[PDB]
C-alpha cells in the first residue's frame, strides 16, 4: 500500500466513523490531504458516505479542495442517505455550477474527478445523472430534493431525431447511446419521477406509456426493456387509479379539468 | 488414473465432479487466468461433452455447463461501452 501511517489512520478513522478522530486530523495538519485515496480503494468522502456519517462526511464536504464529491453524491442517492444527499448538495460545487443538472459524461470538460470512481470508470454508467439514478432508485425524498434543485430528467429526443447533437452520438459508440436513452427512459417511468415530476401525473404516465410502446415496436432490439417501462407507467396509472375512495377522485381521475 | 480407476470408482466420479464444480466456480472462472470468459466458454464446451459421455452425472455436468454459461452471459452484461462489448466478442 502506497499510503502512509497518519493517511492510513485518517482513512481508518473515516470509515469507521471516529468523529474525534477525523476532527483531529483534517484540523490544523500541514499533511494528510483530504482526498488521500488507495491505489484500488475508496476515497475518504467515498468511504464516509458508503457508511453513513452525516457528521464525518460533513467535516469532509467542509474543505474546500475535496475529490469525486459527485461519486460520493451518487453513492449517497444510491442509497437512503438522505441527509448525506443534502449536505453534499449543500456544497459549494454543485451551488454555483452546472454539475448537478447535467451528467458526468457531458456535464463539461469534467477534467477534474467530481464524479470519477476508483481509477478507471465511473461508479454508474457515465451517462447516469443523480436524478436518473435516484428515479431509477425510486427515491423519493431524494427525487423531490433534486427537482427542487432544477435537475429534472431531460425527454430523450425521438428515435428518428437528425439534429448535430444526436448525430454526433450516434456516430460512435451506438450501443451506449441506445443504454443512455434506456437509462433515461427507465428514469421517466420512475413511479417516484413520474408522480414527483409534473400536474396531473397519471395523464402524463399514459402518454409516456404510449410513446415506450410505439419505441418497443421501433427498436425490435431492446423490446423487453421497453415493455416492462411501459408497464411500469400503466401500473403507475391503475395504482393511482386504485387508491380512490370517493366518486369525485374517480371522476378526476378518469377525466381532467 | 488407472489405479484410481481400479478401486473406488464411485469416488473417483465423485473427486472429477467436485473438481470440475471448482473449475467452473465463477469466482475461479474471473480470478484464475487472463481472459476468463474464453476459459469459460471451453470449459463449458468440456463439460458438455462429459455430460455427453458419462449418461450417469450427466444432471451435474448439465449444471456446470449452465454455471460456466451464466458467468460468460453474465461478463458480457456488465459491459456499458461499446469497446468493452467488442473486446468480449472477439479477444486480442
Ligand atoms: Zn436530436
Ligand atoms: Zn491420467
Amino acid at each position: 500500500t502506497s499510503l502512509t501511517a497518519e493517511e492510513e489512520r485518517f482513512l481508518d478513522a473515516a470509515e469507521y466513523g471516529n468523529i474525534p478522530v477525523v476532527r483531529k486530523m483534517l484540523e490544523e495538519s500541514k499533511t494528510l490531504n483530504v482526498n488521500c485515496v488507495d491505489y484500488m480503494g475508496q476515497n475518504a468522502l467515498q468511504l464516509a458516505v458508503g457508511n453513513e456519517h452525516l457528521e464525518v462526511t460533513e467535516l469532509l464536504l467542509k474543505k474546500e479542495n475535496l475529490a469525486r464529491i459527485g461519486d460520493a453524491l451518487l453513492l449517497a442517492i444510491s442509497k437512503g442517505y438522505v441527509r448525506i444527499v443534502e449536505a453534499i448538495l449543500n456544497h459549494p460545487g454543485f451551488a454555483a455550477s452546472k454539475r448537478l443538472t447535467l451528467s458526468p459524461c457531458e456535464q463539461e470538460l469534467q477534467d477534474d474527478d467530481f464524479y470519477a470512481y476508483d481509477e478507471d470508470g465511473t461508479r454508474f454508467s457515465p451517462d447516469i445523472t443523480p436524478i436518473i439514478l435516484a428515479a431509477h432508485c425510486q427515491k423519493y425524498e431524494v427525487v423531490h430534493m433534486l427537482l427542487m434543485k432544477g435537475a429534472r430528467i431531460e425527454r430523450p429526443h425521438d428515435y428518428f431525431c437528425k439534429c448535430g447533437d444526436c448525430m454526433e452520438k450516434q456516430r460512435h459508440d451506438s450501443f451506449s447511446h441506445s443504454r443512455s436513452r434506456i437509462n433515461a427512459y427507465k428514469g421517466l417511468a420512475s413511479p417516484a419521477y413520474l408522480s414527483l415530476s409534473s400536474e396531473d401525473p397519471v395523464l402524463t404516465a399514459l402518454e409516456l406509456s404510449n410513446e415506450l410502446a410505439k419505441l418497443a415496436n421501433i427498436e425490435k432490439e431492446f423490446k423487453n426493456d421497453y415493455r416492462k417501462l411501459s408497464m411500469q407507467c400503466k401500473d403507475f396509472v391503475v395504482g393511482v387509479l386504485d387508491l380512490c375512495r370517493d366518486s369525485e377522485e374517480v371522476e378526476a381521475i378518469l377525466n381532467g379539468d
